[PDB]
């Protein structure tokens, strides 16, 4: 089997694995799940799930206790465990960095500031934030990553472990960058020329090239720099796809670098990042935000001609299954719903009240839609056009159902059944989908409760589609006037993919095309084939 | 065995299946099923409900996908799947019309409109609705139909299918006929002179004859043509019952022709279907109307000397079950609910919210009365007498119970869910919701559900069967100084066409007539007048 590979081309991206486009399809454990035996209480959940990959922390302090007496244990039952359940892994490397901080590095690390040292703030005090101008701290993480690296070529011949997260959520809560002696001396001095060319830029100091910016893009490019230093000695060993995950900031309103994670990946640094660290294949958002407008900006940031899409964490609560659908849509290499284990922690407000086989279905339900056609899916998306929607109200809130006037009510109504009707331009035809309605007759859409739907359309030809969709209607149309004919279904298909080859199952006509193509929380994998015709 | 048949005399019906009255207790798929991978979801259903006749698709689409390159792979899966579970097959015929349109044609029929002429409006734009005046359409469909009526000839000999559906409502939305230049050339032309004979009319032009209903009247016969040319080809080949339902109009706020389907067997042109199509068997209502007033409506309508009632389609929510009742008291064939699969699709608003075991049980409640006597009834319904009454008042709405003089609104609800029969020498009142003792007056059971069915034996005997209701006998005439009672009440069931007695009711189980909950109890009822002379 060859190498999995981070493949881009023309606009779009593609994770191979085993030689052809995959999809994650998705679960990650909790913090501390990363031993052998927390993984009885990780599997049952990937398998409710349906998920095909986890991921899940390797941590600097586990494989390297001692410094030089490396421990490869868990990667170990970790491989093994992962084969017998025929599913991937990504492994994160928890090191430097896990979430601004440094306490999954191993205690020689972590508790020697003087030989690895932390990020000084402007007023001289210290945050327990490690410093990425710590040449001693680069050069402990990169070797034991690539003895870890190492453990992979000997162990896992058929890449069972696909794709490795480099730290995990980097940067500095509390400050913008280091103001250590050290830092300040590089602050001081001029812009290496390998950024000022990539970004077209007059070479000075950093204060002199970007003035306001200079602290927050001073600290990527020394993050950028660090982690690309990792990557490539890492990759040296084993050539895998490797990415880092952002902490982000709000889109819309971000406050300061600081009170958000300083120096990771956030919209702003996309460029300093892309330009420093050419070896990180991706940049990954992380997401807690549950609502619509805002998750939405958030993919649209981060899918970009030089980034491929991968929601690396997503929160494990009702609201967030449905983002699939447009992170599918964008040409999403893949989806990872956090906590998905039973050891006894959930991260509420962020993620589920309460962890039970109901949260899992959630997420269950929607990857039920796309592992009967996972290659497929991820073939169209790389090579051809997709297109994905999820359901565009929040569901509404006990503020909002407190004033629910009769014309006032009507208005409102009316209102809401335009915000959940999406269109969308496939070319010579258009989709209309709308949420919360029948599966017979025209009444407007009402929304889902709690807000849940979506679909997922692929175009096979110019006027043949491949459609699945969750609690939604799609209806189609043509695109465009057609100077006199008429149009029509001509014939729609429900079936599956074996062995790369269309089966058809049954053919859906009547009252199940009258009125759009209803589906409800079930699989149903549609050919949908459109027709204008004359009547002249 | 013999072959099935629709026999009519003396004002009375019976669909003869292997040598005797049989009833349609049916199971109709939702549209989508009619393919080897959907029966799974089909079968579980029928055993739920009790069903012994499944009404499922043929599509003209599935059977001749290029132009004569015929394929009955799934009638061949259908027949040995029925088989295996000894049930029956009513296969309905979707070809030129399903529900209007040509959507169930092939791709090379309903894409060539060329060849295969769709209904031009009066302005010239055009309905995706195939005319009854396209002479290729109508040759086409004849040969596919044939093509199966073949099939069922050579291989299905004991007859598993027992009836076919020629199309599926027929008709056209959004105009009255075809204007187009072909259409109109017919319009303006002779009214057929076997139609004019039929109806005793003053021979002349459509306009000329029919005046306001020309319109209608010229789309309803095009149509009832086009369907008996397809049938008669059909019975050539094996001559089972076909028939046609109906997407009807509210008969008592009907609206104009096109908003409804125009040209469909609508109340209003029954005469011309008859007198066009004589050898389509009968004209079948499509009921999803879920009100009392204008069921009993439709099916007063349809229930005709020369038309025998089989309720073709009715929707699957508990409402619906207890039509059956005068379905049956009307000398009916059979009763078919829509959407009876597991396919996941649900109708709703017009049948049940939720498909679960509960939404089938409402009818496997039903068809539980009636299974156990089907033969027999089905015997006394054709050569006898027979009566069946629903529940006359709807659920109680949200509105009304919001509403709510007490004592005269529950006075009023009594005497309404009290009905009277006319047996003979005796009547029967039966009463919906209230104890199996005592004489406190009926409230109605929430939701509405009850009926009753009941056949005459003899002079003084009848067999009934009741469901949330109680069933009392008395004198239909005085008796000149004579009193009355029971003579005896028997539970039983027929064993090869026996009278097996169980049990017989006495005591509290008929001091305060015949009281029926949800489970089945088949009795025969003796009656006596005695002097005290
Ligand atoms: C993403 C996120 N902050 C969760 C919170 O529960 C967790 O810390 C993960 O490790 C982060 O990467
Ligand atoms: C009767 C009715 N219109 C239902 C609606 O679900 C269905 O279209 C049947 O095919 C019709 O005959
Ligand atoms: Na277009
Ligand atoms: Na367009
Ligand atoms: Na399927
Ligand atoms: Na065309
Ligand atoms: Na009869
Ligand atoms: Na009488
Ligand atoms: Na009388
Ligand atoms: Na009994
Ligand atoms: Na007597």
């Amino acid at each position: 089997a060859p190498l999995p590979e981070l493949l881009s081309n023309n606009g779009k991206h593609a994770l191979m694995v085993d030689g052809a486009p995959y999809i994650i399809l998705g679960s990650q454990t909790n913090n501390s799940s990363n031993y052998p035996d927390a993984l009885k209480d990780v599997w049952p959940s990937m398998e409710k799930m349906g998920a095909n990959t986890l991921s899940i922390p390797v941590a600097w302090e586990q494989i390297e206790p001692v410094e030089g007496q490396f421990d490869f244990s868990f990667v170990d039952v970790l491989l093994k465990e992962a084969r017998q359940r025929k599913v991937r892994l990504v492994l994160l490397w928890f090191a430097t960095w896990k979430n601004n901080a440094p306490h999954y590095a191993p205690a020689w690390v972590k508790l020697d500031n003087a030989r690895f040292p932390r990020v000084v703030k402007e007023d001289g005090d210290t945050l327990n934030s490690l410093s990425p101008l710590g040449q001693n701290t680069l050069a402990a993480d990169k070797k034991a990553f690539v003895e870890l690296m190492k453990y992979l070529a000997k162990r896992d011949k058929d890449h069972t472990v696909i794709m490795v997260q480099v730290q995990n959520e980097v940067g500095t809560y509390g400050a913008v960058r280091d103001y250590s002696p050290m830092a300040q001396a590089v602050f001081n001095a001029a812009v290496p020329d390998d950024l000022i060319q990539k970004l077209q830029l007059k070479p000075g100091t950093w204060s002199q090239v970007f003035g306001r910016d200079a602290d927050e893009f001073f600290h990527a490019y020394q993050i950028a720099r660090y982690c690309d230093e990792v990557t490539v000695a890492g990759k040296a060993i084993k050539n895998l796809p490797m990415y880092v995950n952002v902490a982000l900031r709000n889109p819309f309103n971000p406050g300061l670098p600081g009170q958000y994670s300083s120096g990771g990946g956030t919209d702003n640094v996309l460029h300093i990042w892309k330009a420093a660290a050419p070896n990180i294949d991706l940049i990954a958002p992380d997401i807690y935000f549950r609502d619509y407008k805002t998750v939405s900006k958030v993919l649209e940031l981060y899918t970009r001609p030089d980034n491929a899409l991968f929601v690396a964490e997503i929160g494990n609560d009702q609201p967030f299954a449905r983002y699939l659908f447009p992170t599918l849509g964008k040409g999403g290499i893949g989806f990872s719903p956090f906590g998905m284990d039973d050891t006894d922690y959930t991260n509420y407000p962020l993620g589920a009240k309460v962890y039970n086989d109901e949260t899992i279905e959630q997420f269950a339900q929607v990857y039920r839609l796309v592992n009967p056609m996972m290659r497929e899916w991820a073939r169209l998306s790389y090579q051809g056009q997709v297109w994905g929607v999820a359901e565009p109200l929040d569901s509404t809130t006990e503020t909002q159902k407190i004033w629910n006037t009769p014309e006032e009510k009507e208005q409102h109504k009316k209102d809401r059944a335009s915000a959940l009707t999406q269109q969308l331009d496939l070319g010579l035809w258009d989709a209309e989908v709308t949420y919360g309605r029948p599966m017979f007759w025209v009444t407007p859409p009402e929304g889902n409760t709690p807000a849940a739907g979506g679909a997922l359309i692929a175009q096979l030809d110019d006027n043949e589609y491949l459609v699945t969709a969750y609690k939604a209607r799609v209806e189609f149309k043509p695109s465009q006037e057609l100077a006199g004919k008429k149009f029509m279904i001509e014939r729609v298909e429900e079936g599956r993919f074996e062995k790369g080859k269309w089966v058809m199952e049954r053919v859906w006509n009547g009252d199940q095309t009258d009125w759009g193509l209803n589906f409800t929380d079930r699989p149903h994998l549609l050919r949908v084939k459109m027709a204008s015709y004359s009547v002249q």
